[PDB]
């Protein structure tokens, strides 16, 4: 019959943000404003990260699985050593940080480089990942920074 | 006589920030404004910025951490503002888009005291301007270096 297209919700104009503002978190809204928030249920924390499976992909295909992004990307994958994902995996590198808001500590960001290939024969790639983690015991989400280097 | 008030203003989530490129701030901010269009909310509010000490423009500004605009008159070397002087420094870029020049950034340095004996600050700006021919402002950032 006549035609019904799809209405996509773009998240960011929603918001009304004027041209020119960017998402650059820093370490401590990335955890408090976000992570935690997400547990709590606020709309924006919500609605402005995708909950995703990152390890069922290819990091290459991870830019058009954000809902924004031009050359970081942010996810929400569930809470689980050179772990699998698509044709490669990840493998820690670098020295974790920990977190802290107003004298206390509540997360924890973790390095990790893309390798292709099979463990322990893969080679490097420029994508990076970045884990924050929240300080908690044993629903359960990390928070990731995913870009390419260079 | 019961109390009148005057109301000074009337009214973004978390990690948003404003990191324009030269090519938003000319053609977003200083074209809109140019051409009499009207703007969402104030962000970038006019402010005759050669009243004042840099040091205190921080203060004036609607939004900003490390980096504050203005709109400013445009004006009709190193001219006096405060208790100090902005003097021109390095290279003058042009701005582009789709081809097209549309304006120039002029960095400034502040110096304080009088010219030409003035000691030089941390304090810089950025001026943006539209090009014309040989409802008039340039737009100007603030920052301090370091």
């Amino acid at each position: 019959g006549s035609h019904m297209g799809i209405q996509e919700t773009d998240p960011l104009t929603q918001l009304s943000l004027p041209p020119g503002f960017r998402f650059y978190p820093t370490d401590e809204e990335l955890m408090v404003q976000y992570l935690c928030r997400k547990a709590a249920g606020y709309d924006f924390s919500l609605q402005l990260i995708a909950e995703i499976d990152l390890y069922k992909f290819d990091p290459w295909v991870l830019p058009n699985k954000a809902l924004f992004g031009e050359k970081e990307w942010y996810f929400f994958s569930p809470r689980d050593p050179n772990r699998v994902a698509g044709s490669g995996y990840w493998k820690a590198t670098g020295t974790d940080k920990i977190i802290s808001t107003e004298g206390q500590r509540v997360g924890i960001k973790k390095a990790l480089v893309f390798y292709i290939g099979k463990a322990p024969k893969g080679t490097k790639t420029n994508w990076i990942m970045h884990e924050y983690r929240l300080i908690e015991p044993s629903d359960d989400w990390v928070l990731c920074r995913i870009y390419k280097k260079q």
